[PDB]
Formats: structure tokens, sequence, C-alpha cells
């Protein structure tokens, strides 16, 4: 997260870290047994880390649970990142508490201009590299479809939306992928891609979760 702020320990209790020997992506807890992340975060041997603040220090509220299965969206296209969504099932149910909690799925899509909370442990610099250890947060509005498509001609589908600031300076970044965009208490986005980070006229691009609620609910119910 570039241009954000330190969330505070466990203030984003649905935020998870995906670990394969190291943190590589975020995710969002949607019930005690299931996490939703980006398809481009897929790999085998994922451990889901819940209750994290400093990802390099055991602080006492963590739960570490291996994934038992991953389900990449049937229409995911790794070339274009269309349908950049996956589900991860936990081998054992998380113990839900005030610091490990699920986030509700949308009942409808969110409007342009709605303010959202974007979070993660990704790079905090728009030129260069610095990774923060504690969770970072950014408040940012959903941008109009036309400004999104103007920023990325030929690359935006109906399964993507943009959020952030066209002036630059505030954005998600590498290492945030798979993590949450929460608006009005609902998981509306997944950190997906962008051009650089926090650059002018290049806002972040997010998977549009509201298009996937039926797929999520049916897939979980059958797996
Ligand atoms: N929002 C961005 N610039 C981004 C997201 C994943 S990698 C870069
Ligand atoms: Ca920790």
């Amino acid at each position: 997260i570039v241009g954000g702020y330190t969330c505070g320990a466990n203030t984003v209790p649905y935020q998870v870290s995906l670990n394969s020997g190291y943190h590589f992506c975020g995710g969002s807890l949607i019930n005690s047994q299931w996490v939703v992340s980006a398809a481009h975060c897929y790999k085998s041997g994922i451990q889901v880390r819940l209750g994290e603040d400093n990802i390099n220090v055991v602080e006492g509220n963590e739960q570490f649970i291996s994934a038992s299965k991953s389900i990449v969206h049937p229409s995911y296209n790794s070339n274009t990142l269309n349908n950049d969504i996956m589900l991860i099932k936990l081998k054992s149910a998380a113990s839900l508490n005030s610091r490990v909690a699920s986030i509700s799925l949308p009942t409808s899509c969110a409007s342009a201009g709605t303010q959202c909370l974007i979070s993660g442990w990704g790079n905090t610099k728009s030129s260069g590299t610095s990774y923060p250890d504690v969770l970072k947060c950014l408040k940012a509005p959903i941008l109009s479809d036309s400004s999104c498509k103007s920023a990325y001609p030929g690359q935006i589908t109906s399964n993507m939306f943009c959020a952030g600031y066209l002036e630059g300076g505030k954005d998600s970044c590498q290492g945030d992928s798979g993590g949450p965009v929460v608006c009005s208490g609902k998981l509306q986005g997944i950190v997906s891609w962008g051009s650089g980070c926090a650059q002018k006229n290049k806002p972040g691009v997010y998977t549009k979760v509201c298009n996937y609620v039926s797929w999520i609910k049916q897939t979980i119910a059958s797996n």
C-alpha cells in the first residue's frame, strides 16, 4: 500500500496473509473455512495466516492453517487477468473471534464514489521497494467505469473496477494482491493489478466481487 497508514493491530480482522515460506499475497476470510483471493496468487502448499499484524513477529493472536484445496475461477485468464478470483478452503475451521472474523459478501454491486478500505502488506513505495511488516490501510473511492477504461484502454472488462486517485500518490502495490477492498461492510474488490503503483492516471484495478457472489456461494456449498 502506497500513501496509506498503519491500520492498527487486528483492526482489519478479515485480512489474511498467504504464506508459502514467506508472505506472497493477501486474502479475505469469508467464513470459518474459506478465504477468497486473486487467481494470480494461486500456488500449491499455501498456509493461511489469520489474526496477523506484524507478519514477521508472533504477537499472540495468530492462527496458521494449511489450505486443503484451492479453486481458481473457471474463466480465469492469466494473460488478461479477467476473472482474477480464487477460493481457498482451510484444512480446519478458523476459531472466530474479534481479531479473526469473516467479511460479508455483496448483495449488489457498489457505486462509483463509494469509499472503500484497501489493505495489505505490499510495497509502500511508488519508486523503489520497502515492505512494511505491519498491515497498511488506504481509504479510496471507486472510480467511474469511463475513467478506469480511459486509464487502461483495451484492458478493463466488466469483471474489473478501478479505485484510488487519478492524481497518484495513493494505491495498492506488489504484495497486496489478493487482499480486500471493503465498501459499506461488504467485500466488493480483490487487489488485482495496475501499472506501476500510485502513478498519475494509473489507478489500481480490482476484481469486481459482486459479479461472483453466486459462484462463490455455490462453490463453497458443494466443496
Ligand atoms: N494497484 C496496483 N498498482 C497494483 C496492484 C497489484 S500490483 C500493482
Ligand atoms: Ca504476527
